[PDB]
DNA sequence: CCGACGCCGCATCAGC
DNA sequence: GCTGATGCGGC
DNA sequence: GTCGG
């Protein structure tokens, strides 16, 4: 937390331009200062010297030495006392309300968390979940639930069909003591990109996991992409631990590696990697990693058979997930 | 200076 | 109904 | 907002 005064103030000027700016750009530039800066190995003591960091230019430079010397910043100080900036900023905190909708939920006045369960009806299903469960999901998970949760969706996937794999990735294969939801991975050899042998290979295991009472919400679910809402089950006498988010992905087998690179993330991680994928000719998704033909297209998948290989093509030294929280 | 900034599944809506 | 654009959230 | 060419 060697400078976490200045990381949290980036990661809120990052949230304010996201939020308020609509601004996506500014977003991701203050968020990769604030990474760069968080994992740099020295109480910074100017900006001058952050200056010298990839991703810290002169304005946020400006913005450190304002900090340094007085603890605080003047445009957040003003961001926090604007109304409409702030009342923008905290309807966002719903899942499924984003930028768009909060700033059109503010112009109908509806503007608090009491205003929101009053005009429950303005909301579409996502939204009316996230309200629902608004404490809930601002709570991190300890590991040590992480592990109960695991061993649910790991045994329950199982009893489905033995031949399913799930692994579990974001923050928690990463390493990570608490995250903020569990994200799931699924393979199925009936599902490859070559052919889909079995129909409903995601739905059978969302119905399993609901009918054991895991699973306790749906926030949406395609054929390969589940997110909802799930609960540890608790004893007798005692009280109920927290609602959770959890996302399920249901990947092709044969690509796994190129999944579980994607799904382990970090997201910054994820977009520094396949920034520099392009600067070596080559794009990355969740799928394949793939060459950029002079034209700049991209040609045939390129064969691979580990996380590593991923790393190869782009001549990047292999990172364990638990260095790859940017 | 200026273009480029990672890549995508699902929900919702406009337009046909 | 379909197709395309947009919003949103995922890493 | 930052950066590479
Ligand atoms: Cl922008
Ligand atoms: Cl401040
Ligand atoms: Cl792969
Ligand atoms: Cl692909
Ligand atoms: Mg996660
Ligand atoms: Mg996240
Ligand atoms: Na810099
Ligand atoms: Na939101
Ligand atoms: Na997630």
């Amino acid at each position: 937390t060697l400078n976490g005064g200045i990381t949290d103030m980036l990661t809120e000027l990052a949230n304010f331009e996201k939020n308020v700016s609509q601004a996506i750009h500014k977003y991701n530039a203050y968020r990769k200062a604030a990474s760069v800066i968080a994992k740099y190995p020295h109480k910074i003591k100017s900006g001058a010297e952050a200056k010298k960091l990839p991703g810290v230019g002169t304005k946020i430079a400006e913005k450190i030495d304002e900090f340094l010397a007085t603890g605080k910043l003047r445009k957040l100080e003003k961001i926090r006392q604007d109304d409409t900036s702030s009342s923008i900023n905290f309807l966002t905190r719903v899942s499924g309300i984003g930028p768009s909708a909060a700033r059109k939920f503010v112009d109908e006045g509806i503007k608090t968390l009491e205003d929101l369960r009053k005009n429950e009806d303005k909301l579409n299903h996502h939204q009316r979940i996230g309200l629902k469960y608004f404490g809930d999901f601002e709570k991190r998970i300890p590991r040590e639930e992480m592990l109960q949760m695991q061993d649910i969706v790991l045994n329950e996937v199982k009893k489905v069909d033995s031949e399913y794999i799930a692994t579990v990735c974001g923050s928690f294969r990463r390493g990570a003591e608490s995250s903020g939801d569990m994200d799931v991975l699924l393979t199925h050899p009936s599902f490859t990109s070559e052919s889909t042998k079995q129909p409903k290979l995601l739905h059978q295991v969302v119905e399993q996991l609901q009918k054991v009472h895991f699973i306790t919400d749906t926030l949406s679910k395609g054929e390969t992409k589940f997110m909802g809402v799930c609960q540890l089950p608790s004893k007798n006498d005692e009280k109920e631990y927290p609602h959770r988010r959890i996302d399920i992905r249901l990947i092709p087998k044969d690509q796994y590696y190129c999944g579980v690179l994607y799904f382990t993330g970090s997201d910054i991680f994820n977009k520094n990697m396949r920034a520099h994928a392009l600067e070596k000719g080559f794009t990355i998704n969740e799928y394949t990693i793939r060459p950029l033909g002079v034209t700049g297209v991209a040609g045939e998948p390129l064969p691979v058979d580990s996380e590593k290989d991923i790393f190869d093509y782009i001549q990047w030294k292999y990172r364990e997930p638990k260095d790859r929280s940017e």
